[PDB]
């Protein structure tokens, strides 16, 4: 039995001395709130931190954070010691001197400027003999334990006494950098790195198992994603954490040789890690290195693709190497690089979301200090076109705002700079602003993929619409147990049909926040570019887009854009059948039914929509969205007025009465006019902070309606004739 | 290495990644060291990538090699016994000096697995390893319907590597060497491959998928007519030939089905390919479609090759005037009724040889717009028309669609095909999926049983619309009889 063995896992709090567990781990072995461990690992060596509560992690394993990882030199998968230490100790005497790799331009005081601002009020159990690192002065210290009292016994109080001699020492081979790439550096990729640690993890940590099992392991894992989304920084990370030697092989570097240089380097760095096993063998630009499908041009590129497709497959077994490749776009790779034994994982790192770029931002920030109304929430919301590297930029620009604005004055001509003023060099909002607004996204014209933020809440009405998704959508996923027992197939999508400015995309991305799924979105301009550009192929791309990024919804917004720019029903002397179509019912036709991808399709102009789409088995679900009625637009406006402070005189009611024939995009432009009111008369005033009863009655004056009478009976008829429920409504069985 | 001979393996990119004439040494090296060894097979592993000399042409060193390897191929007078296999991917992409007759000449064509054959895979792939009491391969086939034999090595592999991942973690077997008396208790569950299942990208999607379809006459209700008909021009000829050659006259090439859509144009195709015993290839109305919109209508050659050496076979064409409607009709633009993509296909089924099993099968829902020239004899002359079901047909359909879902006796499925007068095949089967999701969502509700109540059918039957109005069908019944016309001579007979 023994239970004291924890499996050691990434932490979540960005403290040091934190081990976060589970509560029956500490009921189990009598532990309590506040106390403290002895964490023993490999090497003959022990560390003491502080447990705290967790419920997230797991039943049986320890989180521990990459500082505290490097003190015992266990990394994540193996397995540790943990005891309890009831003993009483306090400190007395602690003789810290940090290491010359990071300290070189740091003159004055030390414990005032990094010790002070760490020790005190924390209490944190120092170990004589480990490596703890501290974040301040725009950059990262660490210092190093050489002599002090026989351990246990040593732990930080407000009246212990501190001092340093001033010279610092060399750091060997046992320990690793703290500098270096980890697990903790890598922010807004959480289902993409998380297959990327579930599949390397067995041969890495454990080379003896597959060696000693039939089992054929990954050889090869491909990355995507713009460049700047941070795959160098994942194939490091993963090397750094899992202790294989990282060998980076650059693109351009190998393609720099002359003829038959680049060949043998290329060859010479493939044994030379498989010697080093486990290694890893990382690719920067695989599209410069192989583009084998348009090219082809010189004998030498094709000798350079035929070296690295030999290299690639002839890896039979040997060696534990794992080979890592990145590129930009999944089609500007030579397709016989992805045959069975090469390339077959598959791994599309995308842009991150709003609440993963906050991730980066955090991760860019934690060397500097920043001002009390510094809040990366709106940076993160401002910046929705920007990669990973993008924000670092973004970052580094802002940090050189601040710095611009106190170097003229104090003029500290010095070789070297003084810690005591950069820790006081705080970062306000006035630095990030004016860095924000130079910034150019590199990141604008590809499919940008989220899982939106917009909930039920933010729709008014449409009550009986919202049960009809929640059943289609979120009964496969959840109960798939009563769908293979009846031996029929779910539906593949479902249609939104109706006027304009209703609610067509909210409800999509609603469906799409619920289910907990990503969200793509296509426009109308974006199916007319790929008509008008006679380039019908992309659409297999959105596809695969859609599927390897499951679950996902696969939305099409105004789907009858491409009949209405040739007619319509009769329009020229064609039908209603063109290429982009075609294309998507190719696509969807074979698309992989057990698959979670789903597809919503909306339009304006049912009558136009081609038939052959709306069979059943492509598209056979029709959800038809009404005008809204009293009770419905008076949620519109409780929803809408969320955002915008509205005192108590404004009656919504009354509003909803009178505006009979108004879509849901009508009682938007309605409130935006009102507030841009506000807005008017509070600037025009200033030569208050609240919007008034009589700025809607002004803005009330302007209401159009953006949908007459004449469709709305073209509306209902096309509705009545697609449902024909008469004459059956009396059909009953005699006994 | 089960006929004894001496394999050698000579890789794709392995010989063009060497220098400028020492790929013409190691390619020559490779024959005679071969034919010292005789009898032994040289295997090409890519030839695709060895000599694509069909427009890429870039470069005197890769023609070179490929004159090198068209020498040394049809250059092996005899000698030895050495059998030369070359493989590739696609069939355009060789160079057409290779098919000259004494270098390659034998073609086999190998297509990917259909649901019998991937259970064979997954039995060969698992045989080495212990599975759970609840795992059957039969479902896991029937979900992966679009992989190929690699793919499912990898689908066992990456189910294998989870059932370890469950085990190692709380294990900690730190050892140089793993024991075998862990491995043998490690059963895979259904679990484990489902994860798998879920990942596992299938490398062939786009190409036409060939079967020999499990739809049996059974599962089609009605339509006793047309079966003894279908089972009279295509299964006659194929099993008894003594009677044909003698008359000294051909059978026909093929039938053209036309009618209201959603009355069973597939499901007479598939079973007339399940009962014959043969492949059945299907082409879709956007396939037909794709090579119109992208101006290359050469594909057509490439699906009849395909269906040529997969004989026997049935050339499936669904809706067939799909092309035509996107471009108007019998009027539509300035233009006719014939365009590039018919242009082919009766181009290719003039020239399709008569005396293979082959067979093509046209389906259509609006025969009026349907170019004469393919209706003469010698194309396409056999036309059989699918009516509307009858009181009598329209049971059978219900009999044969409630045979997946357990219903009890309670639903009077009689008393339904009374009523469902102008119901056509398709709406039987969506009112029975409407029955079926609102016993799904009845049942999900509640759990917060599992059978199909009366009240079910009762609610679905709401919502039945009828997908063919009344005022196709006397268009259709019209055109039937204006192509049948069998007035006038009914009353013909002989003198004496
Ligand atoms: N997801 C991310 N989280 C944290 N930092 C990132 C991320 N993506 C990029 N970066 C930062 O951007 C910098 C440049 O990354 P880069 O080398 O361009 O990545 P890639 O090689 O994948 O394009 C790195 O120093 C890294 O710190
Ligand atoms: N039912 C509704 N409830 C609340 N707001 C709505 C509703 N329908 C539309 N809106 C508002 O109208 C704006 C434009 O909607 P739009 O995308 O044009 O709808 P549709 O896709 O149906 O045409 C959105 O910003 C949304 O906030
Ligand atoms: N005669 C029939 N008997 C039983 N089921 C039928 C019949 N006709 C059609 N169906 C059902 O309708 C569904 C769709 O048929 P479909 O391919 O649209 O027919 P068609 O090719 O004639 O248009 C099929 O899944 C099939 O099960």
């Amino acid at each position: 039995n023994r239970p004291n063995r924890l499996i050691v896992d990434e932490a979540i709090n960005e403290d040091n001395s934190v081990v976060s567990l589970s509560q029956p781990k500490m009921d189990e072995l009598q532990l309590f709130r506040g106390d403290t461990v002895l964490l023993k690992g490999k090497k003959r060596r022990e560390a003491v931190c502080i447990v705290l509560s967790d419920d997230t992690c797991s039943d049986e394993k320890i989180r521990m954070n990459r500082v505290v990882r490097n003190n015992l030199r266990v990394r994540l998968g193996d397995v540790i010691s943990i005891q309890p230490c009831p003993d009483v100790k306090y400190g007395k005497r602690i003789h810290v001197l940090p290491i010359d790799d990071t300290v070189e331009g740091i003159t004055g005081n030390l414990f005032e400027v990094y010790l002070k601002p760490y020790f005190l009020e924390a209490y944190r159990p120092i170990r004589k003999g480990d490596i703890f690192l501290v974040r301040g002065g725009m950059r990262a210290v660490e210092f190093k334990v050489v002599e002090t009292d026989p351990s246990p016994y040593c732990i930080v109080a407000p009246d212990t006494v501190i001092h340093c001699e001033g010279e610092p020492i060399k750091r060997e081979d046992e320990e690793e950098s703290l500098n270096e790439v980890g697990y903790d550096d890598i922010g807004g990729c959480r289902k993409q790195l998380a297959q990327i640690k579930e599949m390397v993890e067995l041969p890495l940590r454990h080379p003896a198992l597959f060696k000693a099992i039939g089992v054929k392991p990954p050889r090869g894992i491909l990355l995507y994603g713009p460049p700047g989304t941070g795959k160098t920084l994942i194939a490091r990370a993963v090397a750094n954490e899992t202790g294989a030697f990282f060998f980076l092989i650059n693109g351009p570097e190998i393609m720099s040789k002359l003829a038959g240089e680049s060949e043998s380097n290329l060859r010479k760095a493939f044994e030379e890690a498989e010697k080093n096993a486990p290694a890893i063998i990382f690719i920067d630009e695989l599209d410069a290195i192989a583009p084998k499908r348009e090219k082809t041009h010189g004998e030498v590129e094709r000798r350079i693709v035929s070296q690295l497709l030999t290299l690639m497959d002839g890896l039979k077994q040997r060696a534990h190497v794992i080979v890592m490749a990145a590129t930009n776009r999944p089609n500007s790779i030579d397709p016989a690089l992805r045959r069975f034994g090469r390339f077959d994982r598959e791994v599309d790192i995308g842009i991150p979301d709003a609440t993963g770029r906050l991730e980066i931002l955090q991760i860019h920030t934690k060397n500097m200090k920043l001002a009390d109304d510094v809040d990366l929430e709106q940076v993160a919301n401002e910046t929705h076109g920007h990669v990973g590297a993008d924000l670092a930029a973004l970052c580094s620009e802002a940090a050189l705002q601040a710095i611009r604005k106190k170097m003229d004055l104090i003029d500290l001509e010095d070789e070297t700079i003084d810690a005591e003023v950069m820790n006081s060099l705080a970062v306000t909002m006035d630095d990030f602003r004016w860095a924000l607004s130079q910034s150019n996204p590199s990141a604008l014209r590809e499919t940008v993929v989220e899982v939106p933020q917009v909930t039920w809440e933010d729709i008014g009405g449409l009550e009986d619409v919202k049960r009809e998704l929640q059943e289609l959508v979120q009964y496969p996923v959840e109960h798939p147990d009563k769908f293979l027992k009846f031996g029929m197939t779910p539906s593949k999508g479902v249609l939104f049909y109706g006027p304009p400015g209703c609610g067509k995309t909210l409800l999509a991305k609603a469906i799409a926040n619920e289910c907990q799924a990503n969200f793509i979105s296509i426009k109308g301009p974006e199916l007319l570019t790929m008509w008008f550009g006679e380039s019908e192929a992309n659409v297999r791309e959105i596809f695969d887009k859609a599927r390897q990024a499951a679950p996902c919804v696969l939305f099409f917004d105004e789907l009858d854009s491409i009949a209405k720019a040739r007619g319509g029903n009769i329009g020229n002397g064609g039908g209603a059948a063109d290429r982009v179509i075609n294309q998507i019912l190719t696509e969807m036709d074979g698309m992989s039914t057990k698959k979670n991808v789903f597809i919503i399709g909306a339009t304006n102009r049912p009558d136009i929509i081609d038939p052959a789409i709306l069979r059943p088995g492509r598209l056979d679900q029709l959800i038809y969205i009404p005008l809204p009625d009293e009770k419905s637009r008076v949620a519109i406006l409780k929803a809408n007025l969320r955002k915008s402070p509205v005192a108590k005189d404004v009656d919504l009611e009354f509003l909803a009465k009178m505006t009979n024939g108004f879509s849901g995009a009508d009682l938007t432009e309605i409130c935006q006019r009102a507030c841009k009111l506000a807005i008017r008369e509070s600037i025009e005033s200033e030569i208050v902070p609240e919007i008034r009863r009589d700025h809607f009655e002004e803005a009330m004056r302007f209401a159009r309606r953006s949908v007459s009478d004449n469709d709305i009976r073209k509306y209902e008829m096309f509705a009545q004739t697609l449902q024909q429920s008469r004459g059956f409504g009396s059909f009953r069985f005699p006994s």
